[PDB]
């Protein structure tokens, strides 16, 4: 399978981080990404690159269960990383990034709300969909290490900051496919 | 299971539409909408809920694949229609219909943005997201119909023209679940 990536690139790092807990190795090419290549099935969304590379290679269900209620509670949680806070992460920094425009407040604020969202998601539970570690824990995480990697302040968000620091040791390879590629931001 | 929705809005109709195509009855609540309660599993994220209602209670799979690379394209449209089509549709009329804010010319062009997508999406195709009707489909007719229905011009994008006229007499209750709703739409 080809991978068609940049090291930086959070949902990059969403695809390469599942491809680590699956145990699958991967071709990485460097340039719509991530795609990937598998003998001729070409995939894009990471997300949807996510949850087949789970139930195409994973050996067990833990990360995405066959179960339908659990799964669609993973389901629910990719949507809301997708289409809220990495889409509010990425509409406040990017341009300040790469445009270096003017900070915008409202959509500063939009990361807020996601996190508060998020933070909720995680009251009273190890993980952000389930008893254990799942797909969904591996895409928020790409996002929100590298909010932190530009200096967001977490600590508000207690469970998010908490679910945080558990998280990256049950990461397999967390440091190599996630924490690498995050050094683009920290130099900025 | 009770489904708690609002007639007009996008995603209640495409879980409507979901029922309907799966022949499940719910008992229709009026009030983050939709949500379903089935026999106290909670569930909200349209798109969540319309692929557990699919595995859950589709007698066969052409609507949401179990082969994993068919399933996997369906998924990636479900990401587009909710994170381009259906959030850019949001972020120019809503303001427009509901605060009678300015037309923003840039949301605007972020629709025709969109759609330039899903044109290149039906080119040379009879479905959205594979060789049969899927859930794709109905997510994201729920949104086009109400481009329409609010006078949006959609004849440039053929292929998404010439998609919209054939699936709406093959969507199973189209009339009832979907166009019905728009009304709000037409009249203001």
């Amino acid at each position: 399978m080809d991978f068609y990536q940049l090291p930086g690139s959070p949902p990059c790092r969403a695809v390469a981080l599942t491809a680590a807990a699956l145990d699958i190795e991967m071709n990485f090419k460097q340039v719509t990404i991530p795609t990937i290549d598998d003998n001729g099935f070409r995939l894009w969304e990471s997300r949807a690159i996510m949850t087949y590379l789970a139930d195409q290679y994973g050996k067990n269900d833990t990360l995405y269960p066959k179960d339908l209620k659990k799964r669609a509670i993973v389901n629910q949680r990719l949507y809301f990383d997708m289409c809220s806070l990495y889409k509010s992460f990425m509409d406040y920094y990017y341009p300040i990034i790469f445009m270096k425009a003017v900070k915008d407040q409202a959509k500063y604020e939009n990361i807020g709300t996601a996190l508060s969202f998020l933070d909720k998601f995680l009251e009273g539970e190890n993980y952000v969909a389930g008893k254990n570690m799942t797909l969904a824990d591996l895409s928020i995480v790409s996002t929100v290490s590298t909010l932190e990697a530009l200096d967001y302040d977490l600590s508000k968000y207690k469970n998010v900051t908490r679910w945080f620091a558990k998280i990256k040791p049950e990461i397999p390879k967390y440091e190599e496919y996630n924490n690498a590629g995050l050094k683009m931001f920290k130099e900025l």
